[PDB]
């Protein structure tokens, strides 16, 4: 269930931005998003996608732990810090899509499919390139989708061991402080229309846990630091975060 | 273990004594302030909450960073003590009596062989079972903590992985962009000297550094010092900006 709460808008039309903040109290088992349709509109998920990756690359010993070292192919990319050797925690820091394209490579199509059915990930649809599918291909996931499945993670309940989603949740460390703890990935699908900008996880406090997913149009990359700060002044607005 | 004094302004800044220890992984190097006082041996108090929490979970008596510890009903003077408990916030408040009742629960004999299997300090858990580390006869030093923190960081202890991954989960003070610390603040009071602590490690992108600290806490009021001191000397060496 979810409860829709508009006033949140003011923090996208501040900001001349459109999309959906979705929040779920783990503790009153209760929903709010700004936009109950957008809340629910199935998306590529691009980045947010090193979530289920990680957790199967983990599962199958694909990734033996969060200290392999990945070595950088040695082809210049775009992003200057995806050009160096990665372990799981800064391949997840910096967004690394090449080292996440060697883990789809070997878990290959049929565990791929096996494994997002049996996580409920979105639509269950691999379809296009085992390499690309998440950035290109046939999968979409809304944000109250992201929010189901990261209970799960949060929860241990995926069919993955524990271990891994111990790692995962690891890799996925944002921010702490003495106020909060920030688990979460973001993404940016610019490969097929519409732009989107993805920040999905959650906030746990001393007693209570608040889930999180958005997303929002993106046209340029020069918006991508709005995921975190609309998302941010909604959780302040509702008194999550000081 | 290379001596660097250039700390001691930090101490003398803040009208202070004690020591900083840092080891840097990568380059298995470790520096300090004072070589000595880095090899002194103290009480560890409340940063004894990190062997306590891998010992109970290893054997059971803690099922899971969510079971909640129920508070006994008596009120005592550091407020947040007086309520329920989970793992994470019984070390982020360092909740004393939720500790005691693990002590109890674990019991001396495997309390004993689990500090042997740790080598921690010197391995002594003479005094009652629920206090020893209090006011027993348990020392250990700034540069003996970093060995031991080193092996947890390797989830080279004797004890699950599991449970080694779930106290560095419960050890989680800060992380940002820039470092994720890992760490438990100490204050041994109840036998002189007056020391407070700060133990752990800084994980960067490429390396980790571990370290210890302890200094001089004649009273509560300088207790800010412990982290403070510790980052200046962070800050100084490069490590966080
Ligand atoms: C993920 O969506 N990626 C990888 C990288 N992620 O950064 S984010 O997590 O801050 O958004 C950059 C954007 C995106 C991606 O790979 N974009 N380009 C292509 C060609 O798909
Ligand atoms: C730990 O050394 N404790 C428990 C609590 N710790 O907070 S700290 O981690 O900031 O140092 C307060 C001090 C100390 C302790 O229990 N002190 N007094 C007594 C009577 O044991
Ligand atoms: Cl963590
Ligand atoms: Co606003
Ligand atoms: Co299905
Ligand atoms: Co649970
Ligand atoms: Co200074
Ligand atoms: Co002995
Ligand atoms: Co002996």
């Amino acid at each position: 269930e979810w409860q829709e709460n508009k006033s949140w808008n003011a923090h996208f039309t501040e900001h001349k931005s459109q999309g959906v903040v979705v929040l779920w109290n783990e503790n009153k088992q209760q929903g709010f998003t700004n936009n109950l349709k957008r809340a629910n509109q199935a998306f590529l998920p691009a980045s947010t996608f090193k979530i289920p990756n990680s957790l199967i690359a983990l599962d199958l010993g694909v990734v033996k732990d969060e200290h392999q070292v990945f070595k950088w192919d040695g082809q210049t990319r775009d992003i200057a810090t995806w050009n160096r050797d990665h372990n799981l925690i800064t391949a997840m820091k910096y967004s690394v899509v090449p080292v996440y394209q060697e883990f789809a490579r070997q878990i290959g199509e049929a565990r791929m499919s096996k494994m997002l059915h049996a996580f409920d990930y979105g639509n269950e649809d691999i379809s296009g390139n085992v390499d690309s599918f998440w950035l290109d291909g046939g999968i979409r996931i809304s944000a109250t989708e992201q929010i189901s499945f990261l209970r799960k993670l949060y929860h241990n309940k995926l069919h993955v061991s524990e271990r891994s989603q111990r790692i995962v949740k690891q890799a996925m460390l944002t921010e702490a402080n003495g106020d909060y703890i920030i688990r979460a990935k973001t993404g940016y699908s610019t490969r097929i229309e519409p732009k989107i900008g993805w920040w999905v996880g959650w906030v746990e406090l001393d007693d209570n846990v608040w889930f999180f997913a958005m997303n929002m149009d993106m046209p340029t990359s020069d918006g991508l630091g709005l995921r975190q700060a609309i998302t941010k002044e909604v959780l302040k607005q509702e008194k999550i975060i000081p």
